[PDB]
C-alpha cells in the first residue's frame, strides 16, 4: 500500500524521505536544479493545515523512484520546513490549473 497516493503515483515514507533529503541539501546549499529553480518558497495559497511552521520548500518526488535532478518535474511535491521536517506530499493531479491537493 501507499503511505501518499498522489492520484496514480504511490509513494512509501522511504521516498518521501530521500526525495526529502535532497532538497534539503540543496536548500541548505543554496543551490537550485532545473527550470523551476528547485527547490523553492512553497506560499501555501492552499491554505493547507501543515503541523509543522513555515517557512515551507516544495521539492519534486518522482514516480521512477529517482532523485530529481532536472527536466520535467513531474506533478508531485514534498513540502519541508527549515529544520528538515516534512510537511507532506502534495501533487498538481486532480487540482484545477497550477494548484496542488494533498497525496491521499
Ligand atoms: N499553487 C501554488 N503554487 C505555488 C505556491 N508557492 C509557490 N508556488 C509557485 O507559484 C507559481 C504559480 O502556482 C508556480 O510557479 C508555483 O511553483 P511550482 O509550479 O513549481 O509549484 C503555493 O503555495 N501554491
Ligand atoms: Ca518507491
Amino acid at each position: 500500500a501507499c503511505d501518499y497516493t498522489c492520484g496514480s503515483n504511490c509513494y512509501s515514507s522511504s521516498d518521501v524521505s530521500t526525495a526529502q533529503a535532497a532538497g534539503y541539501k540543496l536548500h541548505e546549499d543554496g543551490e537550485t536544479v532545473g527550470s523551476n529553480s528547485y527547490p523553492h518558497k512553497y506560499n501555501n495559497y492552499e491554505g493547507f493545515d501543515f503541523s509543522v511552521s513555515s517557512p515551507y520548500y516544495e521539492w519534486p518526488i518522482l514516480s521512477s523512484g529517482d532523485v530529481y535532478s532536472g527536466g520535467s518535474p513531474g506533478a508531485d511535491r514534498v513540502v519541508f520546513n527549515e529544520n528538515n521536517q516534512l510537511a507532506g506530499s502534495i501533487t498538481h493531479t486532480g487540482a484545477s490549473g497550477n494548484n496542488f491537493v494533498e497525496c491521499t
